[PDB]
């Protein structure tokens, strides 16, 4: 999905 201040 999304982590921190990226999503993948
Ligand atoms: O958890 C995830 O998928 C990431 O950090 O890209």
């Amino acid at each position: 999905x999304c982590f921190x201040k990226t999503c993948t």
